[PDB]
């Protein structure tokens, strides 16, 4: 019941699942289901193997059959209408910019494009590219230098296109073309009214980045009407934004954005290309709702949407039905990528037979222990509701009591575990069906949960679970196939309380604790973060001074053999400290000078040096210590 | 009124305050008030001299002048309490870890020590300790190796104290201390029922990173019992948290950690440290209340809270006076540095006088002229109210109208430019005396606000604007002096509409919007983002693969000279396509290569890799277009 409470039959999407033997199996390409990999196994192998703590295991098989899935799911709705029209998917750099992604996708069969939103951007993209033609469109604010180098890029074979996001623009594209020399290739990004809230306007002091204005749109086919170059406008752009929770609007947005399509035909520029510019959700929860970290849509329901708008707006002015473009980043890289470490310590609560309190100790004291003796002699059972209260107000009086100081540590420790062994055993009692008791067994499972610490940082490897509170399904990578035996609570080891996992799967919704299988808390399992590709891997900031992760490529044949190359080197101590300019070299032989007037042996003086270098050419993580 | 609807008097400090000059000035130490910079000045002096657009201020002086503050609150209360303890800050690396932070206190006539949250850190602070005999404090989830490395920074000389915030904790250091065969140093950190809501306990479901409970606090005094070496423990901490708002959570904070000191004393141990943790407030706003980014409570306020609870805490029982520890990093790093960069472009509304639409045109079209000439005739002047809601509903049904395919682009850009004139008249009739004029008045100053872009990248120079709405006061550097002529809205470089500043100060309290003075959209003033010191600098994200800014320390004599040297280089293209895996070098060839497959002539064939390799190893950011 556990895999059933976690979704992952939901949001895994094929590619991760329970194997017949409790463990978390992934199956990296779906197309060959026989194809499945041991994922808890291959980490036990791995780190036996001396494989580091806190690893990012990486399955870019996953990267393209999402991304030959997409098309499919695009083609399986060209047909079904009639459009007679390509459709291609162009991934935009900014959720991923790793050689992995990037690469994983360029050497797929599927035909895609690349989107830079800067000139750093257009950098890696040009370089990733190659001598290959590749179709490139450049986006975000542009200035001379990113203008001429798109327009180089073009001039070099590329077939570039450079989106009008602001009036200004289009003077110098225009200016450097003519510099250059070169047949600008560019397309148009519209500004929609479709949102509502002004996000039509180009000037307001609402917060809408770029765009074109309904009268900046026909100011620009003005402008190249001048120059005679509306063939040089091909492209129509729009972006509803990232993660589109409702499919109602997505469906307002293109309904909306077609138009100008037509609208703009009617002025003679022609466009072959109309670009819904991502915005395709990710069902992150696995309960696929309209919630705030989930999809009400499927794939081909997107794909749908999309081709009928601009397919019925073709058919009704009689226009050709042009090439459609997406850019759903997200979308391809979402589940590609696993975080995985281990537990350093956990916090359970140690349940022991308390003993009357001293005869001369306070009536509150007096008053726990009188309601202790009284749950255990045949009297009333339902009376539990109100035992509870009863042990609940003592241990606050004796709390506020204590800071008023007329209640002694000694005492205070007294109470509080009387209390904690009064929840032990009230929870035992605890009727499910009764419905009185249930609003009470979610009180206890919460306050008897384990406090388990993972051997990462939240900061690092999933930030988008701090600036948003991004949900990521957290489960243990083995006992999948049992029934929760107990509740727990999971933070990082940071030593900012801010650290840790605030929301968890839980089925029909989200609880503020994570179920785990009975484990000996002697030797906890590894634990899995999933969905977490994009906008993570290269997002993250050194909070405590924690570095990059580690990454590993695993791969999967139809064959049985499993290949897992080095993906990522992993930040070291000594990698940080020349980030905050100390350089690791002339820190070393500081050290060994202070260790010379040690004045202790050499034998000890020097396997110093051996542990201070270790530590500092060493992972930026801890080691595991037996203290859970 | 604008530096007063600014607050700078308020949140400034005495160190920044507007000149007689309009002019934003800075006095890096205000015992000497004569001692001021002109910041726009400065600025443009060092921009027409060749400085790197978004550029990072900081005046290590303030640094020192602001430790040298607090530590004279608590003096200034330590005398007029009687208290005959000690008082010293421990700044904790984690709020920054820049050199310059690190040094400029280390560096200055006040005792201070150093709190290490990891063993990266510790191994920072042992490096800026040097052969100085330091006091450091190490925090956060600890393992062998730096529990390890703690204790070996204690048989070196430095009075490194080891705080216990975990009980399977005590049982390592121990262990540990006696194969380096060292007398242990530590402190003891106690989990407080102040809080409220299950804090206290230590297993619980409760998402609170360390300390101990009750009885565990207990059981470390029992086995320090059994080995003798109560003298070890001589630490008390506790950590309420960063940025406390209201003053009695402090006190309740304090007072309740106090009792701790004196029933620890009861069972023997002695403690001569008290650290109370940070906590310390820091006001954003400039308002001094007990809103989110602000706090209700002066530095003086503060350290009488402290010193007064612990104080009359040994009074009664008879005990001596321990030394007063406090971690305030935020506190003293807070307003040191100034994010200063430029306006890139600006989006003004063009006011335009309309002319009639098509005769032959819809009747929504005819009912938003209707109503423009009847604005511009002695008829009803008060019935403007009136003309507005017709305007905006029209505009409306064009709108939605012109999705359903039944209004043309050049109409819907018409009634769009009527309705921007429509507000651009109804906002000079207005009367601001007149109350139900008010809530207009502010409508319109929303969608009338100029769009201006910011030469920088949030994610990248003030990320806790992004994952807590952080505010941080900016301002123009110029033109303080004047009354605000409009309003606008500022949106960093970004291509992610997520990027741009949420909330301004405007006196009482925060607007969406952001009063700035008459200025020519041509030639813009610069911008300064203030406040913007802890948890900044080392902690942004590369979102569009914007590397960090670049920094410069200022100094200011009484002498009158200024000094401003190089504090930090600023990545490049080239830095950050190396993050992503990419190699400059082996970049470059490969454009030399497609260069000479270019066909044309060798003129321009090698002003590119000139124009490429420019822009390859420059700056990251953007450079200053006219397009404003």
């Amino acid at each position: 019941k556990m895999l059933r409470t976690y979704n992952i039959a939901w949001w895994g999407n094929n590619y991760y699942d329970v194997n017949e033997l409790g463990h978390i199996s992934v199956c990296p390409d779906p197309d060959v289901p026989e194809a499945r990999v041991d994922l808890a196994q291959l980490v036990k192998t791995r780190e036996a193997q001396g494989q580091r703590l806190p690893a990012l295991f990486c399955f870019p098989q996953i990267l393209q059959h999402r991304l030959r899935s997409i098309n499919a799911a695009f083609k399986r709705a060209r047909e079904s209408y009639g459009y007679n029209g390509d459709y291609f998917l162009v991934y935009p750099i900014k959720v991923n910019q790793h050689r992995r992604v990037i690469e994983s996708l360029i050497h797929s069969g599927e035909p895609l494009g690349l989107e830079a939103g800067s000139k750093a951007e257009l950098m890696a993209v040009l370089a990733h590219a190659g001598m290959t033609r590749s179709v490139i469109v450049c986006n975000g604010y542009k200035d001379r230098e990113y203008i001429r180098l798109a327009l180089i890029g073009e001039k070099m074979g590329h077939k570039v296109y450079l989106v009008i996001e602001k009036m200004s623009e289009i003077a110098i594209v225009l200016d450097e073309a003519e510099r250059l020399n070169v047949v600008p290739r560019l397309g148009v990004r519209a500004r929609l009214a479709s949102q509502g809230s002004g996000k039509w306007q180009s000037s307001g002091g609402e917060k809408s980045k770029f765009g074109l204005a309904a009268t900046q749109v026909l100011q620009l086919v003005e402008t190249l009407r001048e120059a005679g170059r509306l063939d040089s406008l091909q492209l129509l752009h729009f972006h509803l934004g990232s993660q589109m929770a409702n499919i109602r609007d997505i469906a307002t947005g293109v309904r909306e954005s077609a138009r100008f399509y037509v609208e703009l035909h009617k002025l003679g520029v022609n466009i072959q290309c109309f670009d819904v510019g991502g915005g395709l959700g990710v069902d992150y929860e696995g309960t696929r709702s309209q919630s705030d970290c989930s999809v009400n849509y499927g794939l081909n329901e997107y794909a749908n949407n999309i081709i009928w708008a601009i397919g019925d707006a073709c058919e009704e002015n009689g226009l050709p039905h042009p090439t459609v473009i997406t850019e759903s980043g997200r979308a391809v890289t979402a589940h590609h990528t696993v975080l995985v470490s281990n537990i350093i310590g956990v916090e359970r609560n140690e349940y022991t037979v308390p003993t009357a309190p001293a005869e001369d100790a306070p009536r509150a004291l007096q008053s726990m222990w009188e309601t202790w003796q009284e749950m255990h002699e045949p009297g009333t059972r339902r009376s539990l509701r109100e035992w509870l209260h009863d042990s609940q107000m003592d241990l606050h009086d004796i709390h506020i009591g204590y800071s008023s100081g007329i209640f002694s540590l000694q005492e205070r420790a007294w109470a509080e575990q009387l209390y904690l062994s009064m929840c032990h055993e009230v929870q035992k009692q605890l009727d499910p069906q009764n419905r009185a008791h249930r609003p009470i067994i979610d009180e206890l499972q919460e306050r008897m949960a384990d406090k388990m610490y993972v051997n990462f940082s939240l900061f690092q490897s999933m930030p988008d679970a701090w600036g948003i509170d991004q949900l990521f399904p957290v489960l243990p990578l083995e006992g999948l196939d049992q029934v929760p035996e107990r509740r727990a609570v999971l933070l990082d080891i940071t030593c900012d309380s801010d650290g840790a996992i605030d929301h968890y799967i839980d089925g029909d919704g989200i609880a503020t604790t994570m179920p785990m299988p009975e484990y000996d808390p002697e030797n906890p399992p590894m634990l899995g973060f999933f969905m977490v590709g994009a906008y993570q891997e290269i997002l993250g900031n050194m909070h405590n001074l924690f570095g990059d992760t580690e990454a590993v490529d695993v791969f999967v044949f139809p064959d049985g053999s499993v290949e897992v190359e080095l993906s990522d080197e992993g930040d070291t101590v000594a990698d940080m400290l020349q980030y905050v300019q100390l350089d690791p070299k002339t820190l070393l032989t500081q050290f060994r000078d202070q260790v010379k007037k040690t004045d202790l042996d050499a034998e000890l003086q020097q396997q110093f040096l051996e542990e201070f270098e270790a530590g500092l050419y060493g992972y930026t993580y801890l080691e595991d210590e037996l203290e859970h």
